[PDB]
């Protein structure tokens, strides 16, 4: 079962476990920030393999970002629900 490609880049932070090849990040519910602004968080992590944990700590990334632009009640978080084998979807719970 496919599990590490390793041609470049493998599994981190969990390894010998599901990665996903991030190629890009998809922004769902966000309607104050657009993709572009939120993707910037995750700057530094595709073109990687990055393991469902770091996928979930992308999206904290994001959660934490609203907050600073006043909206506290804001929280984005990675539903998974079978990601995409590239991109990747984060759920942008605004209020």
């Amino acid at each position: 079962m496919a599990h590490h490609h390793h041609h470049h880049v493998d599994d981190d932070d969990k390894m010998g476990g599901p990665t996903v090849l991030v190629k890009r990040f998809q922004l769902s519910g966000n309607r104050q920030f657009d993709d572009r602004r939120l993707l910037a968080l995750l700057h530094d992590l595709p073109g990687q393999e990055l393991n469902l944990s770091q996928l979930h700590a992308a999206a904290a990334r994001i959660g934490d970002f609203y907050q600073e632009k006043g909206y506290v009640l804001a929280r984005a978080f990675l539903p998974a629900q079978e990601i995409q084998d590239g991109t990747v979807r984060i759920e942008v719970l605004e209020g």
